[PDB]
């Protein structure tokens, strides 16, 4: 048995910046109220996970990454009501704990339970269930998947389809909703519009799904990397450009090529450069330009605020504007139902032990989502 | 008769920077095809018209400034169909040709004949119909209204009530519009929200009593000049604020004021500084940050985009986001109708041969808008 109980198993920890994963043996403290204990079937590796890696994002260390997954529940803490043992479920990365000014406004999703903008790498209580090697290990945005058995605040895990293929439906954790809703719910896409994705990854692709969904009649997906086109194509996207193959500016290659600019520009990366051309791509009249893409640790942009007086609209979000315990679930049913497939952004399968692996691809640009099994 | 031929009058020609207004014997040519001559009856004086004198905003000199205004049609050019000899009528800093890109978008208004962007001192067919002292003279966002007549392109021209005070009624030709529509089509302040108002000035004001229009239950009056206070109040503020009271920045005060933050923040004085604080004063994930006021020319911001991936909207525009044809005679029908006065806005009246005593008061600050008589 394992409820109430401490649980060893195995999670890649990452010790310090730039250096790989390191699968360790750790020890999992039981749920506290309101917790929930999750054994992990599938993990797809996202760039923000790798960010950390970089040093591009900060947050605590050491600590357990990993945020896009699919698990099966283990046990939960005294006062949970919202799932139970058994259950199959997917971890938040940006919670709904529904009482906050957030959680209440129907426009927003950003709850102030988070852990992203100033990180604790802990829990909601503020402490940590992993201890390793006797060490305390740090939770990565309430989540910590990258890891046999995790510890979450029930507000941040959310009751998906009991029939689930769990190695399919891990990237609507993550990838999938924040690429599709950035276009369907925060850039609010309209039927015969113009679009530009900026970086075909995972986020990216999926951002190209949404606008074809929203209606969009042209989708222009820019990549430094041209073998990213055939699937930008296969889910959507009319043109594909590739801002190496220009002499000029891509923005002004963008708005040559659609009366001045385009509708919506989505910048699914996570540059200073080409948020800046994203933004400068829309039309000055009226372009909507969302930034999707998490941006290197304190870097500015230059901006001159007359680009936004033309009337030019500048938003940006988390999880594409999904409140994440409600928005979850429905995607799931929609998958289950065929109305859209992720087979496409599924590109190499592995095994957990492999994860170094995984971000190799990552980093390769050979693969667009590599899913880990446990 | 002065139909087809050329009037000699008087107007307020700028022929260096930071130097006062010239009032001279000017020649107006006859309007070409599509061209309205109008005999200025009353002229508003807004803050941008002073920004070409301080080389805060720049356009071809010497030039005849003046857009906030209200007249008589003198005369029209062939071709001419939508206002005839005797209409009154305002002129619109930013035109609405109708059939450009942006005049076909329901939900944009800079029109590509605009002379804003990127200036030329010239009406729609890119020459001038002034000449003072045997030399041409330029033309100022398409309207030149500091002269006693002034030729304008009829898209630039809007018809107006015909019982209309004209020495009221002329705010809504910039001013009013603006700081209103701001409130109401740009940021779509929603019932029951909170703003934040930079800036008391006569766009200013506006953008508090387009605030109370939508219903917000919140309207913060900001501004370094305490005597404001009354009139925003008056306006519909429900709090005045005065930057220079506190020791820590206003955007933290704001925010503190506000369980986090404003819904909707308005900048309303054209200074990087106070954009900022706007756009951080806004919740950071559901907060809609609007520039109203013209930054000093070729000035960047410097900004994180973290500040937007929370959920921030960041947007600007010009006119209030009205198309100006269409828009200003339904706001000029409005005032008709008694549902809005605009009385508080106009402080001080003053003939047009002493414009540049109008522009002492604006600088001195003791007046909200001073109207010029001709
Ligand atoms: N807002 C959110 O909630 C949210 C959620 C998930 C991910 N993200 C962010 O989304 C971003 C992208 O995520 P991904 O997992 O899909 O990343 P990814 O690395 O798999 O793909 C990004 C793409 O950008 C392309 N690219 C890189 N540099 C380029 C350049 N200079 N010019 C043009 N194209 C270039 C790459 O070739 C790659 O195809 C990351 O920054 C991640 O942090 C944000
Ligand atoms: N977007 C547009 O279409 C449009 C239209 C008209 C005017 N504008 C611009 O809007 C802005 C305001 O116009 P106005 O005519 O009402 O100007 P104004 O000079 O009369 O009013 C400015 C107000 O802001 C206050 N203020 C100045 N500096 C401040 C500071 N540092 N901190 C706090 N408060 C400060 C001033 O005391 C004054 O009360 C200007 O930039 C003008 O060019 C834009
Ligand atoms: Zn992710
Ligand atoms: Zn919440
Ligand atoms: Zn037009
Ligand atoms: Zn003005």
């Amino acid at each position: 048995s394992t409820a109430g109980k401490v649980i060893k198993c195995k999670a890649a920890v990452l010790w310090e910046v730039k250096k790989p994963f390191s699968i360790e043996d750790v020890e999992v403290a039981p749920p506290k109220a309101y917790e929930v204990r999750i054994k992990m079937v599938a993990v797809g590796i996202c760039r923000t996970d790798d960010h950390v890696v970089s040093g591009n994002l900060v947050t605590p260390l050491p600590v357990i990454l990993g945020h896009e997954a699919a698990g099966i529940v283990e046990s939960v803490g005294e006062g949970v009501t919202t799932v139970k043992p058994g259950d199959k479920v997917i971890p938040l990365f940006t919670p709904q704990c529904g009482k906050c000014r957030v959680c209440k406004n129907p426009e927003s999703n950003y709850c102030l339970k988070n852990d992203l903008g100033n990180p604790r790498g802990t829990l909601q209580d503020g402490t940590r269930r992993f201890t390793c090697r006797g060490k305390p290990i740090h939770h990565f945005l309430g989540t910590s998947t990258f890891s046999q058995y995790t510890v979450v605040d029930e507000n941040a895990v959310a009751k998906i389809d009991a029939a689930s293929p769990l190695e399919k439906v891990c990237l609507i954790g993550c990838g999938f909703s924040t690429g599709y809703g950035s276009a369907v719910n925060v850039a609010k896409v309209t039927p015969g519009s113009t679009c530009a994705v900026f970086g075909l990854g995972g986020v990216g692709l999926s951002a190209v799904m949404g606008c074809k969904a929203a209606g969009a009649a042209r989708i222009i997906a820019v990549d430094i990397n041209k073998d990213k086109f055939a699937k930008a194509k296969e889910l959507g996207a009319t043109e594909c450009i590739n801002p190496q193959d220009y002499k000029k500016p891509i923005q002004e290659v963008l708005k040559e090529m659609t009366d001045g600019g385009v509708d919506f520009s989505f910048e699914v990366i996570g540059r200073l450069d080409t948020m800046m051309a994203s933004l400068l791509c829309c039309h000055e009249a009226c372009g909507t330009s969302v930034i999707v893409g998490v941006p290197p640790a304190s870097q500015n942009l230059s901006i001159n605020p007359m680009l936004l007086l033309t009337g030019r609209t500048w938003k940006g979000a988390v999880y594409g504007g999904f409140k994440s315990k409600e928005g979850i679930p429905k995607l799931v049913a929609d998958f289950m139902a065929k109305k859209f497939s992720l087979d496409a952004l599924i590109t190499h399968v592995l095994p957990f032990e492999k994860i170094n692996e995984g971000f190799d691809l990552l980093h390769s640009g050979k693969s667009i989502r590599t899913v880990l099994t446990f």
